[PDB]
């Protein structure tokens, strides 16, 4: 049987790694993009914020936990909630037991993330507000070190978790290179699973991002893998593949998908938009997918044009679709030793 | 190769028919369900009132035809339009020539279906509005017989139209029986592939229907197939092939699966409503479908409330499938000398 948890790395080019995340339920190819599972990706997004309110973590584990619940039997990651209900809820009320709103702590977020069956599960945090002074960054950041040793400690009360799920730490400190290396200090003595950069994808602009990355990848631990969270568009994943990093999340392939985006190796273009109202190529001339093998852009413009739900569904099926192939690609120029050479190649005719 | 027309019934049971059609794309099996092509059928709609307005019917031959554009090179059913423009356009304007709104007349229909590039083409006919005056549905019905001779010949103009497509005759005359048998004359003596029951599904309610359907479809010549158009719910079609038609379109399956209603064999459920939480049966027992392979009842429930497209895709998914299914049964319990057995067992489960 597969160890609960095994990251190792294949190769190396430059801070980039490409390796394999072994756990119970299956092998995670890295670096990784995890689509949310409510639509090959290895890993699925559980939203621990809509399930916790609908039907509830305690509905959820009576149904038999997510697994079950979305047919889906690969690992799953969710996060903790704290950044959804700061971003997406009203009346919150914030204390050092937790947050308030219409009580998530950090030993209830990993209960409930416990109770979903998730197979990764990530400690609660404070998602720091951008911008941010050093400050109130750090007051931030120094609360979220508190909570992430009470989520080390929920999670290791709990032995069915413990001995079957990973927890991972996630780095705080907003831009500020001396808070976030405090963060990773006090993360790695308490030791997690995996590390994410936290608070990074909150409006800072793709500059200032790469800037906070080339000094804070380097700060967690190497050997353990290191998750960007809410990132990113494309061009973002190849820049943060570039300075360490080795999984992603992001709302775009399925934001773009319902909203007429289509992801190209050309950029994105908008399916709406009247000149593919002719155009018989497919959403993108070298993309494998499904969508891209029967359908040309005419055909799912009119869709979309049209209101027909069939529409959304081939936007997103080849979006979801492109990501893994960036993905692979990715992986496989690493494997390689060509990565550098893919990333030039990539931006050139992304941005062209 | 295929002829371009052939219908031929295998078994009967009472008034009810089980055979095929064969056309130069491809067999279809009888009694058929023919989906909106939009989203195993043997046919599908082309949806002619939208399709002349986006992109047009000329820019449809331009992208190689309505086959290419969809990726389906099988038959293609589509309708004539009058229909269409006289229930969803405004500012109509009726006359001997045809009808404008904001003009369409039999050789404009013809022509648009023949750009179109499907195979079974419908005479252009008026739905006489229901109800109506013995006056009124005759001088509607006179007037579409002059519009079937003028489809007829229209049809007939174009040679690779009249060599590969089929055209159906659409009978008219509303409840009265005296104006079904003149239209049902009028058509015979022109000459179709096949004849439609036209003005039924326009707000009569089941009894009438089926009233109508008892002396209307034995007016058709028996040896080419029966359409009753727009029918119809589950019932509605088991008792059509009773009454002997042969083929059936009908909104609701792709209608109900966008608004949370999916179609069992115990009958229609909305899978919105609470009841269905915690419910982890999938939609029915019995259907083969591939969402109901994999999914519960209870997750279905959740995407759809949840506002996720993917809940829609499953629910339109199973009840196109449940269709099919219906109708293989009715073609199996026919060919098997069992239909109307299969018909009491079928409304006994489907009201109980
Ligand atoms: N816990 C946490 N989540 C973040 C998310 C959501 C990632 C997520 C993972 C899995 C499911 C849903 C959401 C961010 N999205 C954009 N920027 C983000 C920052 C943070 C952050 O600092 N902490
Ligand atoms: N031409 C025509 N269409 C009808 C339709 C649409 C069927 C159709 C077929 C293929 C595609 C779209 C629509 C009816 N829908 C409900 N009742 C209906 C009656 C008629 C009718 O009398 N004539
Ligand atoms: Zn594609
Ligand atoms: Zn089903």
């Amino acid at each position: 049987d597969r160890p609960r948890f095994s990251f190792s790395i294949a190769a190396r080019e430059g801070k980039a790694r490409t390796g394999t995340i072994e756990m119970k339920r299956g092998v995670i190819r890295t670096p990784a993009f995890m689509p949310v599972g409510t639509a090959g990706a290895d890993i699925i997004l559980g939203n621990t914020y809509h399930l916790m309110l609908r039907p509830g973590a305690e509905r959820i584990a009576k149904l038999g936990g997510l697994h079950s619940f979305m047919g889906w039997d690969r690992p799953i990651l969710t996060d903790s909630g704290g950044y959804q209900v700061m971003s997406l809820s009203s009346l919150t009320k914030q204390s050092e037991e937790g947050v308030t709103f219409k009580m998530l702590s950090p030993e209830r977020s990993i209960e409930i993330q416990h109770l979903l069956g998730s197979d990764i599960v990530m400690a609660f945090d404070e998602c720091t507000p951008y911008p941010a002074t050093p400050s109130r960054a750090a007051s931030s950041m120094e609360r979220s070190m508190r909570w992430a040793k009470r989520s080390r400690d929920a999670f290791d009360s709990r032995k069915e978790q413990a001995e079957n799920a990973a927890l991972f730490g996630i780095q705080q400190g907003s831009v500020f290179e001396n808070l976030r290396q405090q963060s990773a200090d006090a993360l790695a003595e308490i030791g997690f699973d995996g590390y994410a950069v936290g608070g990074l994808a909150v409006g800072e602009g793709q500059d200032e991002m790469f800037r906070v990355l080339d000094f804070s990848v380097p700060m967690l631990p190497d050997d353990k893998p290191h998750y960007l969270m809410g990132v990113g568009k494309p061009d973002d994943i190849v820049g943060a593949v570039e300075r360490g990093i080795d999984m992603f999340d992001c709302v775009l392939p399925t934001r773009s998908g319902r909203n007429g985006q289509a992801f190209t190796w050309d950029g994105p273009i908008n399916i709406r938009n009247a000149r593919f109202s002719e155009d018989l190529k497919p959403l993108d001339s070298e993309c494998h997918c499904a969508v891209c093998q029967k359908w040309s852009r005419a055909y799912i413009h009119h869709l979309i044009r049209a209101g027909e739900i069939l529409g959304a569904m081939l936007m997103t099926e080849h979006n979801i679709a492109f990501y893994q192939q960036l993905m692979q690609k990715i992986r496989d120029s690493i494997s390689e030793g060509r990565f550098s050479q893919f990333a030039q190649d990539f931006r050139a005719r992304y941005f062209a």
